[PDB]
C-alpha cells in the first residue's frame, strides 16, 4: 500500500484509526499514529492486506504509537486532503494561535487554529497529559490522523476531543471545540524516527 497520512487503516481486523505520517527507523519503513489505535503487536490493514504492526505505543499517559511496516510499503511525504496531497516539509512545531489543519477518514480534511498547549485529557483509560488544542473539527475514526500546517510542517497526530451525539464536534461552533493532538516532536524522538520529507 502506500502510505499517506490522514487514509485508513484497520487494527486487528477491528478498530479503524487513521495514518499520521510516513517515518523510517533505520531501515525500518513505518507510521506514527495515536497509542490508544493499538497494541503492541496488533496488526494493520490497508486495501484489506496486511501492512505491518504496532511497534510500540505509550496510551494512556502519552497517546502515541508506531507501526513498523513491510518492505513491500511505499512510504510517502504526503497527507491527503480530498483528491490532492499537502507535502510535508519538516517538523517544526507551530505556535499557539497558528493556523493548522488536520487528515482523518471520518471527517477528512479540517482547518483551525491551534488554541492551546499542555492539555490535559480524561479518557475512560486515565488522563493523557501534555496534548495541543486545537478548533479545526474532527470525528471518531480521525484518530490518529496527521495534524500539519498548510506550509507542510508536520505538529502531531489526532488523539481525541469533545465530539457530539454524532460522533465529530464539526456541528458546534469552532470556539466550543477542543480538539486534542499528541505532539510530534516526542514521538520521533522517544523511537529514533525520521520523518519522510518532499
Amino acid at each position: 500500500a502506500n502510505i499517506v497520512g490522514g487514509i485508513e487503516y484497520s487494527i486487528n481486523n477491528a478498530s479503524l484509526c487513521s495514518v499520521g505520517f510516513s517515518v523510517t527507523r533505520g531501515a525500518t519503513k513505518g507510521f506514527v499514529t495515536a497509542g490508544h489505535c493499538g497494541t503492541v503487536n496488533a496488526t494493520a490493514r490497508i486495501g484489506g492486506a496486511v501492512v505491518g504492526t504496532f511497534a510500540a505505543r505509550v496510551f494512556p499517559g502519552n497517546d502515541r504509537a508506531w507501526v513498523s511496516l513491510t518492505s513491500a510499503q511505499t512510504l510517502l511525504p504526503r497527507v491527503a486532503n480530498g483528491s490532492s496531497f499537502v507535502t510535508v516539509r519538516g517538523s517544526t512545531e507551530a505556535a499557539v494561535g497558528a493556523a493548522v489543519c488536520r487528515s482523518g477518514r471520518t471527517t477528512g480534511y479540517q482547518c483551525g487554529t491551534i488554541t492551546a498547549k499542555n492539555v490535559t485529557a480524561n479518557y475512560a483509560e486515565g488522563a493523557v497529559r501534555g496534548l495541543a488544542q486545537g478548533n479545526a473539527c474532527m470525528g471518531r475514526g480521525d484518530s490518529g490522523g496527521s495534524w500539519i500546517t498548510s506550509a507542510g510542517q508536520a505538529q502531531g497526530v489526532m488523539s481525541g476531543g469533545n465530539v457530539q451525539s454524532n460522533g465529530n464536534n464539526c456541528g458546534i461552533p469552532a470556539s466550543q471545540r477542543s480538539s486534542l493532538f499528541e505532539r510530534l516532536q516526542p514521538i520521533l524522538s522517544q523511537y529514533g524516527l525520521s520523518l519522510v520529507t518532499g
